[PDB]
């Protein structure tokens, strides 16, 4: 594996991830504390209210970054199938070529639920051609080093398109991703490409990994919510797993997970949250439990990421260090080791027991 455009990297305190949007310009405060992160995702609608866009909002936040810290890592989100409002030049392409988004056999338009939200048709090759340009020429610029690509569950989840417009449309639709992704390999090979592929899915052998050669590394949500049946806990030893197979092969890992409870979701796909309404003793006691199960399954090149949502203005989180990112952690000493819902692992600097059965951890910080 060729390591030269990897973000830092170090086991001394905990590796963070940072995956944010706003609706307006960051403070000089918030742009220094998201210089203080190896690697930062920027998410959709980025800045909107005040660039006018979020490409615009992007590249001006990624400008004042990396004059904080050239060597933070800044990727540009980008959805792979599904048109969501706020990018300019989406706006203005749409408008010009309603033929781009995707419609059924009636010719109408397919849409996100609970509202108008509508998807790329991606097998036409000047919607392929529009997307990957948009993602390339972004990344090109001076201060974007790579892609968070987004919806890849949708498209490899053959019920998710199969059930809007049938099973050929879903398989074409599939074919163009596959031809979208091979070409975003060439073209980003001295950048970074993190994709949203890890999730416990019954549909997917390897829960993911049978896509990662496409990408530097996953990025992870629901880790913690259950479907298809499942306990919360086989869940999560199930996707502890696959985790520390993708970890161990030296992909990146960007693990988020959600301080508050999950909105009821029995898809498993997305992994939208309530607010987290904690008290400071259970907040401390969540994000014991979160870390653990982060460095159950952390390697090189593993991050994590407690959020409170991605929306900086409406989390309780933002701005804020928790202890347990200050305090030493050391380098694994081993693998974790399983007993039953029992997880222990041992750092030079810190004891992890995780007990998924129970939904708690302790950290021994030595």
């Amino acid at each position: 594996i060729d390591y030269s455009n990897y973000p830092e990297f170090s086991w001394d305190t905990m590796p963070l991830y940072m995956h944010v949007r706003k609706n307006t310009a960051y403070t000089d405060e918030e742009i220094n504390y998201l210089a203080s992160f190896p690697l930062i995702t920027l998410e959709k609608s980025q800045a909107q209210n005040t660039y006018g866009s979020t490409e615009e909002g992007t590249l001006a936040t990624a400008s004042a970054i990396k004059l904080k810290n050239n060597k933070a890592k800044v990727l540009y989100y980008r959805n792979v199938v599904i048109n969501w409002g706020n990018y300019k030049n989406d706006d203005e392409f749409i408008s010009k070529n309603p033929s781009a988004l995707l419609k059924n056999q009636n010719n109408e338009l397919v849409y996100m639920p609970n509202g108008s939200t509508p998807f790329f048709d991606i097998t036409k090759s000047f919607v392929q051609e529009y997307w990957l340009k948009s993602v390339e020429d972004m990344v090109a610029t001076p201060n974007i080093d790579g892609t968070f690509i987004d919806a890849n569950i949708k498209v490899l989840v053959p019920s998710f398109f199969s059930s809007k417009v049938g099973v050929n449309k879903q398989a074409e639709i599939e074919n163009s991703y596959f031809s979208m992704m091979s070409r975003l390999k060439e073209s980003l090979s001295n950048n970074l490409i993190l994709a949203n592929i890890i999730r416990v899915r019954p549909e997917f052998e390897e829960n993911g990994l049978e896509y990662l050669g496409y990408f530097n590394g996953s990025y992870l949500e629901g880790f913690d919510s259950e479907a298809f049946g499942m306990s919360n806990a086989e869940y999560l030893v199930e996707g502890i797993e696959a985790t520390q197979k993708a970890a161990q092969s030296g992909k990146i890992i960007t693990m988020t997970l959600g301080l508050g409870e999950a909105i009821d979701n029995n898809t498993g796909i997305d992994d939208q949250r309530e607010d987290v309404d904690l008290n400071d003793e259970e907040l401390n006691k969540r994000v014991d439990y979160l870390l653990a199960i982060f460095l159950i399954c952390a390697e090189k090149y593993s991050y994590v990421y407690l959020h409170d949502g991605y929306l900086a203005t409406n989390s309780a989180v933002w701005l804020h260090q928790f202890d347990q990112y200050k305090k030493a952690l050391g380098a694994p000493l081993g693998k974790a080791i399983k007993n039953g819902y029992i997880y222990t692992r041992k750092f030079e600097n810190l004891d992890v027991w995780l007990n998924l059965e129970t939904q708690t951890a302790t950290l021994t910080w030595k």
